[PDB]
């Protein structure tokens, strides 16, 4: 039931306030794991980084009780803060996640080169020289673009339909994230897939 995926992101409503609900932000964070799950134990290092990332926004929430992400972040109010540095990461494994899904949805490109370009542009310059390292191993393990596909739904079709409608509900909440961790000044080596960033949330399909 992948499809699920587009349903809880869509949950994820940012009004014109511009804040991320966090527990419908969260709920959709996990079905993500779905994605990693496609791809197999080469992407440990994206699946295991997601999951401790999505708990410790649990654990860091209790006493604040932040409805939405943006609260959440302002009651720590520093960049080192358990809740500020795991959303850091997290936004910029969708932001990967994203700018992975799309090259493979809509351009011709290999499974490996989307791997490749999207890692590029996102969280390769994040890692350490020995994480690179790792992570290009476990791109050795990647499935192909149908194969992957398959892993998430039985049919080609649907998997594919259903990552495109993910995609646009992903958008703007991961995007108001994005936006605003540089309004606290805290990201400075992750940019990502500038065109999926742009403000429309279905641009990026044409």
């Amino acid at each position: 039931d992948f499809g699920i995926i587009v349903i809880l992101w869509k949950q994820v409503t940012v009004k014109e306030d511009g804040k991320v609900p966090l527990e419908p932000f969260l709920t959709a964070a996990k079905e993500v794991l779905r994605v990693v799950d496609a791809f197999g134990s080469g992407f440990r290092i994206v699946k295991n980084d997601i999951a401790g990332n999505i708990k410790k926004l649990y654990r860091a929430n209790q006493t604040v009780h932040a409805e939405t992400l943006q609260e959440l972040i302002i009651a720590e109010n520093s960049p080192d803060g358990l809740a500020t540095v795991a959303l850091l990461w997290l936004k910029r494994a969708f932001q990967f996640i994203a700018s992975f899904l799309r090259r493979l949805v809509v351009t011709d490109k290999s499974l490996e080169q989307c791997v490749t370009e999207a890692y590029n542009c996102t969280l390769r310059p994040c890692h350490s020289a020995v994480i690179q390292k790792v992570f290009w191993g476990g791109v050795k393990l990647a499935p192909s673009r149908e194969r992957f596909y398959r892993k998430l739904h039985p049919d080609l079709n649907i998997a594919k339909a259903k990552i495109e409608e993910f995609l646009i509900e992903l958008h703007d909440p991961l995007c108001c994230i994005v936006q605003f961790f540089f309004q606290r000044e805290l990201e400075d080596q992750c940019w990502g897939d500038e065109v999926y960033q742009r403000k429309d949330s279905s641009e990026w399909l044409k």
